[PDB]
């Protein structure tokens, strides 16, 4: 097939980035988040009990209105680093773009408030490998593969800086219109996860952490570049910024001054100037700014590692290789 499908994003606050896929006859309409980090697809319930105040929130998936639901019921558990959802699997024609597939899907009966009572997206579109699919069901990418209409076996993301277009993924190719030069491609470690190896961290001049390398988990549903506790804690202190409850600020006025931060990936420099991962809302320096970069403890087998999320993929524009089993990278434009 020479088909290549791209999917229009809507950034809201350069944390969430979220597009449209439809479920069942008729098209039952879901925001949802294309997240690399993770295997499973999965949309609210109407089987979600309102105690659940997302599910009031939230758009939730009825199965008795498509025609092309297909009974499972099998229990489901997804976990993130937040928490847990709960529900059971379903299946039914999922439309992504122009694409349709029909796909193995969690039905969520349990969504806590905490986080996603903060959630402007309704679920979660896995693009990882089936090896971290929980229930080993097939990935909705492996599916669109089968059906052997991609252009090729590869898929891009695009996220755009808040302020015109939010952000945009490809389905079977990359768009030249949103990456200027060549595509810079790197191998992943191993099949089954979105991961590279990093060749160390730079603050300024020198390079201050992963000194012997460290692992490199690019997340496209990560909306921070989060690495270590240990990793973080030293890259603060070099920054001066100074640590929150929940996030890490400086003073607002001396953010366009801090160093830059390096990432050497495949023997290139990529680097993210304070501009790239400070959030400025004022450059007042009566008040504190968030910065991008927080610090998150992944579990093995995937951690310890780094997450490049939208801080890195807002700068970078990222095509992943299925086929070849690596991860291109491209100035966005
Ligand atoms: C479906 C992923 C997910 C899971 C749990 C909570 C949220 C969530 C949320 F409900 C409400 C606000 C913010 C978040 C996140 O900031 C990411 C939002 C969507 N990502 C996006 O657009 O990246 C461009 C998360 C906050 C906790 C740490 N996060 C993750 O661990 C996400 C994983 O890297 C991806 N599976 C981000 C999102
Ligand atoms: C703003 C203080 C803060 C710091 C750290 C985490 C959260 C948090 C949280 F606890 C629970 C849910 C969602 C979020 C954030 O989505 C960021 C999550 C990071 N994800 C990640 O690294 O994925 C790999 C925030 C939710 C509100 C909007 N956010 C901002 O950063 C707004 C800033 O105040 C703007 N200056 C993100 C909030
Ligand atoms: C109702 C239904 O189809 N249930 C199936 C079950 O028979 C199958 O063994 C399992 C494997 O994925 O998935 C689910």
């Amino acid at each position: 097939g020479n088909t290549t499908s791209s999917v229009i994003l809507t950034n809201y606050m350069d944390t969430q980035y979220y597009g449209e896929i439809g479920i069942g006859t008729p098209p039952q309409t879901f925001k949802v988040v294309f997240d690399t980090g993770s295997s499973n697809v999965w949309v609210p319930s109407s089987k979600c009990s309102r105690l659940y105040t997302a599910c009031v929130y939230h758009k939730l998936f009825d199965a008795s209105d498509s025609s092309s639901y297909k009974h499972n019921g099998t229990e489901l558990t997804l976990r993130y680093s937040t928490g847990t959802v709960s529900g059971f699997l379903s299946q039914d024609i999922i439309t992504v773009g122009g694409i349709t597939v029909t796909q193995m899907f969690g039905e969520v009966t349990e969504m806590p408030a905490l986080p996603f009572m903060l959630a402007e997206f309704d679920g979660v579109v896995g693009m990882g490998f089936i090896e971290q699919a929980i229930g080993r069901v097939t990935p909705i990418f492996d599916n669109i593969i089968s059906q052997g209409v991609l252009k090729e076996d590869v898929f891009s993301f695009y996220y755009n800086r808040d302020s015109s277009l939010g952000g945009q993924i490809v389905l079977g190719g990359s768009d030249p219109q949103h990456y200027e030069g060549n595509f810079h491609y790197i191998n992943l470690i191993k099949t089954g996860v979105w991961q590279i190896q990093m060749k160390g961290v730079s603050v300024g001049s020198s390079t201050l952490l992963c000194e012997d390398g460290c692992l490199a988990l690019v997340d496209t549903g990560a909306s921070y570049i989060s690495g270590s506790t240990s990793s973080i804690e030293k890259l603060m202190e070099a920054l001066g910024a100074k640590k929150r409850l929940f996030d890490y600020v400086v003073k607002c006025n001396e953010g366009p001054t801090l160093p830059d931060i390096s990432f050497h990936l495949g023997g290139k420099e990529y680097t993210l100037t304070s501009a790239d991962y400070v959030f400025q809302e004022s450059y007042s320096s009566k008040k504190l700014c968030t910065l991008a970069i927080h610090a998150m403890d992944i579990p093995p087998p995937t951690g310890p590692t780094w997450a490049l999320g939208a801080t890195f993929i807002r700068k970078f524009y990222t095509e992943f290789d299925r086929r070849n089993n690596r991860i291109g990278f491209a100035l966005a434009r």
